[PDB]
């Protein structure tokens, strides 16, 4: 399968992440794409192409225009405000707060943010557009008739909502891909999120959209980021009722339990009538991933890919989470190998 | 007037504060109480006394018990979780999020927090309880017949809402004092927040209570912390409709303009029929304050104190903001001087 990848992902290289009460090197670092690209390549997927340039038309159908405008100039305004560190939100619109949007950069960053563990830095906006472009190019391949394609997106996007960034995400690549397929002729598209963390961002974008189905398997929000979304009870709202399916699971979950959730999610996706599935692939469910508590092994990733591919509909894999361990590449390569059959 | 003060305020000595994308020494540090206490004694207010022992009965009538329970063991759990730095929230329940409460320490801290700039540290809970004791003791002085008294609270409390901490606040001292006065036999009490920042926590606590009136003068939330509450349109709700009065003002506001808002706010308080007024005094409105944009001069605090005492009802002054310059003590003392007459 073709691999879409942009070298400009490296433009995203913030030096700080708020974690455990300290500012440390980001977990979502550039080396991630390097090892993944290397592993999938030696796995046989070496047909790598750079993404083409794309306007904001597609992304403007899933993200708030004010949010996008904010991101594009955030760093400039933050630096111009006299701040020494990187752009990190401190005040947030939580319970019982006014819905008004602030004017100052310090207020707007909080308004447009769901998590302070993600800082905006020079290049974030340009890197984010390159990652979005990889997703759009992968979608076009599927629309062109390709059975499978892999967009090595970075930074990831599943935690980015309609009008908020966080979880190392700014532009929801999987959401753009999905919208792009609809724009190309599809009437129903599904997004399957196997990243360890819930795709709060993606859920938000399609919560009231009936033409898109969202299924996510993730660590139980009651005890894993993002914490405030991902509960089984959330199934959609209004025009999008019944199009959201969450499968929260607890610590130590083995593939034997995870796989069952996967099987059920694919059953709901089949019933929905998805013409294609955008897969938000996160290999952070690995038993050896530092910030996660699932116990899947490398071989399970081959099963995962094979199973999703058995849906019989075209597949677009979009890269998301997966950290630390040098096996992130192997695990991503295994999913693709599983899809190839 | 008598001065209620506690040495256990020192137990709150956080080492980090997320400001400008960096972890720097907290603006709200112990030296603040030292400078203020010395200045009030200097001005003749040397009758300082330590607060008596008080239970949680009063505070339980204004704060959520789940929230209070959370604060008492937040630092312990945080450390047991293996985190190096101090307890700082990263994930927050923002727009379109679930109302569910997480079970993990990392999730609960975000759930019970409105601003990431405030960190929980060893001794914060005990420090917060002493500051609340001083407020209660001050309240009883007013209930006993005193025309005025000063509760030198630290940490501050006006940013602490019903079930959330932030803005250097954990327990709403002014709210507890107001509640205490009502428990002593009062039917209608008012809180006047002159601190530079909006009293978002105080507003939240009494938003739906008709027995308490809340008036606040503060930097326009569109460009001043907390950024998500403090607009003139917020006048109350349900059982407490019409009991909230916000006066947001722009950058560089001098006493010439600020004075008019004070006058109107006192007029509404009188029309409400307040039997006593708790005054949340923050001197961060000073032209030299490092994090505020108002332009009050030190003499203006004398005029302010006098104008408020001219209300003709008992006054309980509760310390809040005021940072950087040592003049904070002079400004606070000038208010007590204006009030004393
Ligand atoms: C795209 C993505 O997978 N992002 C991960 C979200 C960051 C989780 N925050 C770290 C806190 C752990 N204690
Ligand atoms: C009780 C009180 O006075 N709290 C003040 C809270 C300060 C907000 N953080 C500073 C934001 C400017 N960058
Ligand atoms: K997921
Ligand atoms: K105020
Ligand atoms: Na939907
Ligand atoms: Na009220
Ligand atoms: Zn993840
Ligand atoms: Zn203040």
């Amino acid at each position: 399968m073709r691999v879409i990848f942009s070298e400009d992902h490296k433009l995203r290289n913030a030096k700080t992440e708020l974690y455990g009460g300290e500012l440390v090197p980001p977990f979502e670092a550039p080396f991630r794409a390097e090892w993944i690209l290397a592993a999938v390549k030696e796995a046989g997927f070496d047909d790598v192409v750079a993404p083409a340039r794309h306007g904001l038309e597609t992304v403007l159908k899933v993200h708030d225009a004010g949010y996008l405008n904010f991101l594009e100039t955030a760093w400039d305004r933050w630096k111009a405000a006299g701040y020494k560190g990187e752009a990190i939100a401190t005040s947030f619109p939580v319970r019982r707060t006014s819905p008004r949007i602030p004017t100052d950069i310090e207020g707007q960053i909080g308004y447009y943010c769901n998590a302070a563990e993600t800082a905006i830095s020079p290049g974030t906006w340009e890197a984010a557009l390159s990652s979005m472009a990889s997703a759009i190019d992968g979608a076009d391949l599927i629309a062109a008739g390709h059975k499978a394609a892999f967009s090595l997106c970075r930074p990831p996007g599943h935690a980015a909502g309609i009008d908020m960034f966080g979880g190392y995400c700014f532009i929801n690549n999987a959401a753009v891909a999905a919208q792009r397929l609809l724009d190309k002729g599809a009437k129903k598209i599904a997004i399957l999120d196997v990243d360890f963390h819930h795709g709060n961002g993606t859920q938000d974008i399609f919560y009231e959209r009936g033409d898109v189905f969202f299924a996510s398997l993730h660590g139980d929000p009651a005890e894993a980021f993002p914490h405030f979304l991902g509960y089984a009870e959330e199934t959609g709202k209004g025009a999008g009722a019944g199009t959201t399916a969450n499968y929260p699971m607890g610590r130590g979950t083995p593939y034997s339990v995870w796989g069952e959730a996967l099987t059920d999610s694919l059953k709901r996706i089949a019933a929905f009538g998805a013409e294609a599935i955008v897969v938000s692939l996160g290999v952070d469910t690995f038993e050896q991933d530092p910030i996660s508590f699932f116990k899947l092994t490398s071989p399970d990733y081959i099963t995962m890919g094979r199973t999703i591919a058995a849906s019989g509909v075209p597949l677009l894999v979009v890269m998301e989470g997966g950290y630390g361990v040098p096996e992130i590449g192997l695990n991503v390569a295994n999913v693709l190998k599983g899809v190839a059959g």
